[PDB]
Order: C-alpha cells, then structure tokens, then sequence
C-alpha cells in the first residue's frame, strides 16, 4: 500500500471531475439551441428545415471555412465571424423592413428599439419542433441569404476566393451530408441559425443561447451578470486554492528530490550505454519531425504574409491558388499537432526497450512499419484536404477530404488510420515495456504510470468520433474540445511528464520514490482543474450559462500547477550546473527550462489575459487568442518535444560529432522569435481589436476593414522581423537534425540483454 492516499486522491479526482464534465455535457445537449424540423413565416410558409441547417453547416465544413473565419467565435481570423456578420445583416434588414438609414436619430432610435423587443423573444415551440419568425425577421433572412450569395459568388473583398461554392462540386442530388437544394442558401441558413440563437433569449431565461454573445447593441446583446460575477468569483477561489495547494506542496515535499549528494553528480558515460535497433530507428523519426516542424513554420510565415497581401504571395500566383489561407491554416494546425505529437511517440519508441531491458523481436519491423504509416497519413490526409476543399471529391469529402473543424481537419477514414497507428504505437511501447510492468511490484509505480498514460494517447482520440456533419454545432464543439483541450494536452501534460520523471530517475538525478509521489500530486491538480476547465471554451459557443461559472472557476485553477514552474525550472537549471560543462544533456535542459518558463508566461499569463468571462465576452475569437496560442503551443509543447528530440539524438549520435553550439543558437532564436511575434504584433493588434469591438460591436472587429487600418497593417508588417528570427532558429535545428544521420552509431545489442 505504498502511495495509497495519493492514489485515492488522484482516482477520486479523476472520478469526480469526469462526472461533472459528463453531466455538463448532458446539460448542453439538452439546453443548446434547437434545430427545428421547420422554421417558417407568419403565413405558415416553411423557409428552413433541420435538414437545411444541417446542410448549410455541412458545406461550411466541406469548404473548410472554419480555417478562414469563425462561427460563434471559433475558427480562423483572416475572415469574419459569420455569426456576428450574419446577425448584423439580419438585424439591419429588420431595421429596414420596419423602417417602411435616412430616419432621424430620434427616429432610427424608435425603430432600433422596436427590432430589439421583437427579435430577442423566443418563438420556438418545444411541444412541436417548429419555429416561426415574424415578417420583419423573414425580410432579414432574405438580406442574409442575398448577402452570402454575393459573398460565395463574388467574394468578400478580402482573401476569400470568388465563387468558391458550386453545385458542380457535388452530385445532382443524393448529396452526402448536404441537402438536395442550392448549397449557398443552406449556408446562409446555417449562418442565420447561429445568428438566431445568439440573439434569441433562451426559453424562460433572460439572456440568449450564447449568454448574449456576440456583443452587439442593435440586437440587444450586452454582457450578462454571470460574465462579470464569475470573473471575480473565479479569481477569489483561485486565490483560496493557491494557498491551500502551496501548503500541501510544502508540507509533503511533493516534488522531486536530488538522488546525489553535494559534489557527487552521477557519471553519464553515454558511450557505454546499451543501444538497440529500434532506438536508432526511432532516431530518424526525429529528423522528420524536425522537417515537419520546418514546413509547419513556413505555412505560418505564409499565413502571416496573407494579412498584408490577401490574394497573393509577393506578386506570385499559384501560391494563393494552390495554397490559399484556409488550406494553409489547416496544414499549419495539422502539422503542429503532427510534429509535436509524433515527437513523443518516437520518445516512447526510444525508451520502450530501456524500460523492459531488451529489444522485442520484430520491434524494428513494427517501428519501421509505424513509420511509413504516419508518413502516409500525413501526406495522404493533406492531399485529401486539398481535394476536399477544392471539390475534386464527391460524397467522399467527409471520409477523405476536409472535415471542416479547425484542429480536426482530416477526413474520418484518415482519423481511423490515425487511431490504428497510435494503437500500433501503443502495442510497440507495451511490447518493450511489458517486462518492466512485471518487475514493478507497486501497480502505481513509475512504469505503471508511464504505461497507463501511454494508453490514454490512442484511447482519448476516440471521442472525436462522437462528431460528424449532422451533429448540432454546440454539441459537436463540446466534443471537439475534448481533443483540443483534453487530448493534445493529455499527450503532453501527463505522458511527457511521466516520461521525463523516468528519464531523470534513469540518469540517477532524482530519487524514484520522490518522483512518483510528485507525479501523483501534479496529476491530481492538473486533472482537478483541467478536466472541468475545458469549459472556458463553452462560455459562448451556445452552451448553457452554467458553463460560465464551471469554466471560469476550473480554468483559473489551472494556473496553480503553473506557478510551481518558474521554480521547477530553477531546480533543473541547478542540477544542469551540478553537471559540468561536460554535462551530456545541456541542450535538452535548456529546452526543458524554457518549456517551464513559457508555461508560466504563455499559458499562465497570456492564457489568463483572455480567461475572464467579462474580458472574453469581447475578446473571444480575436488576435489575443493566437497571441496566447503561440506562446503556449510553441512555447510549451514545441519546446518540450524539442527537448526530448535532442535528448534522443544524443543517445544516437557519436559524442565526438556532437556540438550543442548550434543548439544554443536555435534555443536563443526560437525563444526570441516567439516572444517577438507575441509582443511586437499579436498582443498590440489584439488590444486594438478588443477596443474596436467594445466601441462599435464585435462585427466591426471581425470585418476585413479592421485588418485594413494602417495601424493594424504596420503592426502586421513588422512581424516579419521576429518571424524570420524564429524561422532561422528552426532551420538551424533542421540542419542539425539532418546532418546528424551522417554520424549515427549502430546498435550495441540485438534481441539481447542490457
Ligand atoms: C512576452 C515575453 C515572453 C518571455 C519568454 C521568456 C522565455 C525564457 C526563455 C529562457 C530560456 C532558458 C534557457 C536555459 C537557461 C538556463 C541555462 C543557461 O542559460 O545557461 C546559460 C546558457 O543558456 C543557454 O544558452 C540557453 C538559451 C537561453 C536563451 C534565452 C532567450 C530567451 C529570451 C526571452 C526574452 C525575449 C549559460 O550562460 P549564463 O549566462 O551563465 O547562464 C545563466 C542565465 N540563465
Ligand atoms: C474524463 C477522463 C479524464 C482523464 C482520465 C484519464 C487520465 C489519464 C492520465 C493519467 C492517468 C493515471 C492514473 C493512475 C492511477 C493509479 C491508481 C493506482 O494505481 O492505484 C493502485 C492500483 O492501481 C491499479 O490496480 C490499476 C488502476 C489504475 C490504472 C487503470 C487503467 C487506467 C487507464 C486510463 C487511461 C485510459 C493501488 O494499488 P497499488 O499501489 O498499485 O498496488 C500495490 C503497490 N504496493
Ligand atoms: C514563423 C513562425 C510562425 C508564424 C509566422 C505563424 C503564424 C500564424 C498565423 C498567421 C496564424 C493565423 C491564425 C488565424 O488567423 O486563424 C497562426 C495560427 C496558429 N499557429 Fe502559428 N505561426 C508560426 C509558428 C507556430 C508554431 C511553431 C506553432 C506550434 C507548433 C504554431 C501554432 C499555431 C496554432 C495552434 C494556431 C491557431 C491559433 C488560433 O487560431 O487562434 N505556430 N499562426
Ligand atoms: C500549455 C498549455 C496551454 C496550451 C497549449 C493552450 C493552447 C491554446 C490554443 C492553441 C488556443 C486557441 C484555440 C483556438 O484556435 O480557438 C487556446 C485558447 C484559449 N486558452 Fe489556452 N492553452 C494552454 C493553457 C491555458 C490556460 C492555463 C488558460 C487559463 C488561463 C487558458 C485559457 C484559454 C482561453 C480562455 C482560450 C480561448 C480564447 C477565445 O475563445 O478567444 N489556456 N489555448
Ligand atoms: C492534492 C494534494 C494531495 C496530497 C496528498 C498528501 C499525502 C501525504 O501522505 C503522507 O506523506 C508523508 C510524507 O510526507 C508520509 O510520512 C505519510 O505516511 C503519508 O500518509
Ligand atoms: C462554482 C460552480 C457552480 C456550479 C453551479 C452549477 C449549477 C447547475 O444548476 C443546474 O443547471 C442546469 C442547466 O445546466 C439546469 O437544468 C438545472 O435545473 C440546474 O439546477
Ligand atoms: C534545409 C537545408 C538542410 C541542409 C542540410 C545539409 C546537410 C549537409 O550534410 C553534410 O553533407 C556533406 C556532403 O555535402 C557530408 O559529407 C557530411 O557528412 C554531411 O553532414
Ligand atoms: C512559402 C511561403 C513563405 C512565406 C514568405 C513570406 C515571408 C514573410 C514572412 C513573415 O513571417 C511575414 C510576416 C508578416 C508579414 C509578411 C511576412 N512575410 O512576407
Ligand atoms: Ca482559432
Ligand atoms: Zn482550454
């Protein structure tokens, strides 16, 4: 019964939090805005069907528009937010209809006020899944319908391709998820629907299905009381637990303890370290991630360029033709997760034999096979996205094309081969680790924790399958975040962490006992806040008001584990010094330390800059989000992968040929460039965009007009300095990875014994 209480706590934490999430998941499904079987006029004339709405949404995914603009604040920022934009048109129309832009202020005042009292009342009948909307609203639906036909035909005057939507892209009829009916009327319908629930009061409630989001006076959308109250409450509860956790942390010494006495640093003779065929094979895995990292960055350079030159890349042509923003965005996200995730799977391959004590038979075979599996998935899924968005696919867009969800752009059959790949991966890890699990008595020991977390990798991605074209937007978004917020960060904040504890225990730098207890404490506070904290993504995506409290409170608690960082980085810096200038893992620790500092600054402070429900009300779906997004994603996960990537490359390259000079340069260039693009561009544009929404309405902050202001453009233009500096850091890494295969060692032991 070694760490019994810590186990009860962790298990209980996981149990309780998982329930809350599921309960809240249920309340969403049950309280999200409805999609009526028929929405119609005062004459009883049907204009919309649950099937239309599902289709509009479907073509929106079909054409990967979520990698261009947003809906309900989620998606890309090059384009606008269709919910807020469609809501304005629909509202403007209602004004004109009742206006029968020339009226007096005393006059436009009256009408405005009239459309307010009329549009915010819920006219949906729960008893009968049908919604009826006044004429003033139908006239509005018209303007919305016309508006987007012009848009998806003529373009949006900013980055969007002309007449991108065309029937010829899909069969006469019997179209996959989109309905038998003009496609660009389904879209206008989908957009209108989101715009409908965003401005219509929930039944019995006093605020809308999105808690009065987006901000927009003309529609009566203003900040809710919950948004302000929970901003204060969430922080006070955080202040309360920081104290409590700090005390628990201090009283139980819940951190790693050095395993060596003063001056007694352990010897690290990498030259006489068993090496196996599967490890050296996992070595080339890293040069590819290093390469995917290179291309991923480039697409980023491209996206940033498009804010300054919308439809061209320095005059050239094919570029905006074959590689437009939405498509480039998708790859940027897809490759980010791909190279970072993949870096840790490789790390898993690499340490697997070490945990077991030998090379599993056919390991190299399986490893090599897993290799060409992802390489296919990557090259393949990307090809699919191109064909899918472009229309050179039929009803195979969902299965092989672009699924239409930011962060989840690959097609389902592509997702299937993904899980199998991970499943295989899992098998490979298990084969090599298996015997370790057998020698390890304590079922909650290091190796068991390493194995339990490793399995969450493939398993947890399965929740993505609860998502498909006809799912209600809010409910599908609910599950999407399980992958973005729980999965991606489950791959890195749990698996990676236990993998490092293992590495530090192996190098004999920290006591094993000390380490597993530490992991327990981290996992409980990490899952104790993060699981429910997922909710801050549900403030305004249409989920019930309950998530504003739940999300605000638990995401704020996520900061707690983060402050026990700047000081963990120091303990690491410290032992890095305890090892002289001949310390083999210098580069690894420099990236390790950085991961930690960016965790406090990128996720901690920049993430919190936009966490308050009162702030998010205006900020949600704006430049500060990417500001935080980079500081956190690249600052934390990227650096971490790189730390581990270099750790392996060190156990594979012949020492004599190694030189961490170039790595110091990369580390400096990566860190400075990241901070530079966040501070010099993303941050200041974010403030302007939030200010712009506060004074004119969120629609104004999301119009291309905002991106066109000179001030915005200059801010946007100077991003090239730090983006280049970042780019330089990544090529140095690439160049070090590539010309590293030229100095590799060869396996010491085969299916032998270490
Ligand atoms: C919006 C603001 C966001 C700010 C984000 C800040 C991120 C902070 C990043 C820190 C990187 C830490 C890297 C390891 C530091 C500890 C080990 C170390 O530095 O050893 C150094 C060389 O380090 C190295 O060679 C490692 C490379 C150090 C390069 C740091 C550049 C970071 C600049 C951040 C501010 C723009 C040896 O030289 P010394 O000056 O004696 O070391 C002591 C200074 N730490
Ligand atoms: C909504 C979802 C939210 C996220 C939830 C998943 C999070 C995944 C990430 C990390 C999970 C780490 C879980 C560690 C739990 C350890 C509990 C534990 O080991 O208790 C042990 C028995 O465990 C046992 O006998 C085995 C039970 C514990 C492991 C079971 C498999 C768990 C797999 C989870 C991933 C799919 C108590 O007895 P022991 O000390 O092991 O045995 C005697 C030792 N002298
Ligand atoms: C030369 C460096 C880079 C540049 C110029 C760059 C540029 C961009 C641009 C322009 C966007 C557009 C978001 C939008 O409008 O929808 C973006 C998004 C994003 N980038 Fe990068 N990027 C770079 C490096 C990275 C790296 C190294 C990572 C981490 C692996 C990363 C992760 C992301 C993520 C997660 C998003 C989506 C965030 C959001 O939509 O709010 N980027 N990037
Ligand atoms: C290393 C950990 C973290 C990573 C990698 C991360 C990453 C990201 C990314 C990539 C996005 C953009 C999602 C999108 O494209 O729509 C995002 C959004 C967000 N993050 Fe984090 N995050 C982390 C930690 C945190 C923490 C600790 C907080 C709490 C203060 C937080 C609060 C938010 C909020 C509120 C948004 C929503 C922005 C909006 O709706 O406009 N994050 N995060
Ligand atoms: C979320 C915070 C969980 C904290 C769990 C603390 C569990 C402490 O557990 C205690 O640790 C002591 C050593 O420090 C041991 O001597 C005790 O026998 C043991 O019960
Ligand atoms: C600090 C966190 C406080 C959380 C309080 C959650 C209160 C949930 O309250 C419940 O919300 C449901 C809708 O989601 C309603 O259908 C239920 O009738 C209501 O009791
Ligand atoms: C993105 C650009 C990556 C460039 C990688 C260049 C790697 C050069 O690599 C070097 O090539 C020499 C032959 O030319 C060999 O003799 C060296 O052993 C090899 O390390
Ligand atoms: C293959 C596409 C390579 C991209 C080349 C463009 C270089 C480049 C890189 C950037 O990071 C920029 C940031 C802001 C504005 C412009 C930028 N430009 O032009
Ligand atoms: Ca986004
Ligand atoms: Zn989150």
């Amino acid at each position: 019964t070694t760490n019994s209480f810590l186990k009860s706590i962790l298990i209980f934490t996981i149990l309780i939090s998982s329930t809350v999430l599921l309960v809240g998941g249920y309340w969403i499904f049950k309280e999200m805005a409805p999609r009526p079987k028929e929405v119609r006029s005062e004459s009883g004339e049907v204009l919309m069907t649950k099937e239309t709405i599902i289709g509009g949404q479907a073509v929106f995914q079909k054409y990967g528009l979520m990698d261009y603009g947003t809906v309900l604040g989620h998606g890309s920022y090059m384009g606008p937010d269709y919910t807020a934009e469609a809501l304005k048109v629909y509202t403007e129309g209602m004004q004109d209809y009742k206006a029968k832009a020339d009226l007096t202020d005393d006059e436009k005042s009256i009408i405005r006020e009239q459309v307010i009292k009329e549009m915010r009342k819920n006219r949906y009948n729960p008893v009968t899944d049908v919604l009826v909307l006044t004429d003033a609203q139908v006239y509005g639906l018209e303007k919305v319908r016309d508006y987007y036909r012009d848009v998806f035909t003529n373009g949006d005057g900013w980055g969007l391709k002309k007449g991108l939507i065309k029937e010829s892209d899909m069969p006469k009829a019997n179209r996959a998820w989109v309905a038998d009916s003009d496609q660009i009327q389904q879209i206008a319908d989908f957009f209108f629907w989101t715009a409908w629930l965003s401005s219509t009061l929930r039944i019995g409630d006093e605020i809308t299905y999105t808690n009065n989001w987006p901000y927009y006076e003309d529609a009566g959308n203003t900040m809710s009381f919950s948004a302000v109250w929970w901003s204060g409450a969430s922080v006070t509860i955080l202040i309360l637990f920081i104290g409590i956790i700090l005390y628990v942390f201090y009283r139980y010494q819940l951190s790693m303890q050095e395993a060596y006495a003063e001056g007694k640093f352990p010897v690290i003779d990498l030259r006489r370290q068993p090496l196996t065929p599967s490890q050296v094979k996992a070595g080339k895995y890293f040069v590819v991630v290093s390469a995917l990292f290179f291309v991923q960055t480039m697409f980023g350079a491209l996206l940033a360029h498009y804010y300054t030159e919308p439809d061209s890349f320095f005059g050239i042509n094919w570029i905006y033709d074959i590689l437009p923003f939405n498509i480039a965005k998708g790859y940027h996200l897809q490759l980010a997760i791909f190279w970072i995730a993949t870096a840790w799977l490789g790390m898993g391959i690499f340490i697997a034999p070490l945990v077991g004590g030998q090379e599993p038979k056919k390991q190299g075979l399986l490893v090599d096979l897993l290799f060409w599996a992802l390489v296919v998935l990557v090259g393949g899924s990307m090809i699919g996205q191109w064909l899918g968005v472009n229309g050179y696919l039929g009803n195979e867009w969902f299965l092989l094309g672009h699924q239409g969800w930011e962060y989840i752009e690959l097609g389902r059959i592509w997702q299937i081969i993904l899980v199998v790949g991970m499943l295989l991966w899992l098998f490979i890890v298990f084969r090599g680790v298996k015997r370790g699990l057998k020698r390890e008595s304590d079922k909650g020991g290091l190796i068991h924790l390493l194995f339990y977390s490793a399995i969450a990798v493939p398993f947890f991605y399965i929740f993505a399958f609860f998502i498909q074209p006809d799912t209600n937007f809010t409910m599908a978004d609910f599950w999407r975040w399980w992958i973005i917020h729980l999965w991606v960060e489950g791959i890195f904040e749990v698996f990676a962490v236990v993998v490092i504890g293992f590495l530090l225990v192996q190098l004999r730098l920290v006591t094993k006992k000390s380490t597993v207890r530490a992991l327990y404490f981290q996992f409980t506070i990490l899952l104790g806040s993060g699981v429910i904290g997922i909710g801050h993504h549900y403030y305004y995506n249409g989920s019930p008001e309950v998530w504003i409290a739940l999300g605000a409170v638990f995401s704020a608690l996520e900061v707690i584990p983060l402050t026990l960082l700047i000081l963990e980085a120091y303990e690491q810096y410290k032992m890095m010094r305890d090892g002289g200038a001949n310390f083999p893992y210098k580069a690894t620790f420099w990236f390790l330390i950085s991961t930690a500092i960016w965790n406090l600054v990128g996720a901690g402070v920049f993430g919190f800059l936009i966490n308050l429900p009162a702030v998010s009300y205006f900020e949600h779906g704006q430049f500060l989000t990417p500001a935080h997004g980079h500081a956190a994603m690249m600052g934390v996960y990227g650096m971490f992968a790189i730390a581990v990537l270099l750790y392996s490359l060190r156990n594979i390259v012949k020492p004599e040929a190694w030189n961490d000079k170039w790595l110091k340069f990369s580390c400096w260039m990566l860190n400075i460039g990241l901070a530079g693009m966040v501070v010099i561009t993303l941050l200041p544009v974010g403030i302007l965009q939030m200010k712009e929404a506060f004074i004119h309405g969120y629609w104004a902050s999301r119009s291309p007009s905002f991106l066109q202001q000179d001030v915005v453009q200059n801010l946007l233009l100077v991003r090239a300095v730090p983006d280049t500096i970042f780019l330089i850091g990544v090529v140095a890494l690439l160049v070090f990875a590539i010309k590293a295969l030229f100095h590799l060692r060869k396996p010491t032991h085969g299916e032998g014994e270490e």
